[PDB]
């Protein structure tokens, strides 16, 4: 079987994040994607990725189907905040 997948929307990093190679997702998306927290996941837009570490998002932005990432990432992938990504095990 493939690994689970999830499309997420793309939100801005925690200032403490920004320039690490962490993307913050919440439990219920971790635990749908098999993986967890602190575990790699694959960062996907077409046919660009990136691999990053899994930290969890804070309790009131669980819940949103959000991924929060920094523009360094962003960048990499070629999406903005408010664009969707699929998130997958690394
Ligand atoms: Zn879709
Ligand atoms: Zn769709
Ligand atoms: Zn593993
Ligand atoms: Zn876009
Ligand atoms: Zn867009």
């Amino acid at each position: 079987m493939a690994n689970s997948s999830v499309e997420l929307r793309v939100s801005e990093a925690y200032p403490r994040d920004v320039g690490r190679k962490i993307v913050r997702i919440d439990r219920q998306t971790a635990a749908r994607l098999g993986v967890e927290v602190g575990d790699f996941v694959k960062v996907s837009k077409g046919d660009r990725s990136v691999v990053a570490v899994v930290w969890p998002l804070r309790p009131d932005d669980e819940g949103r189907g959000i991924i929060r990432m920094d523009g360094y990432l962003r960048a990499a992938l070629g999406v903005t905040v408010g664009d969707t990504v699929t998130v997958e095990k690394a």
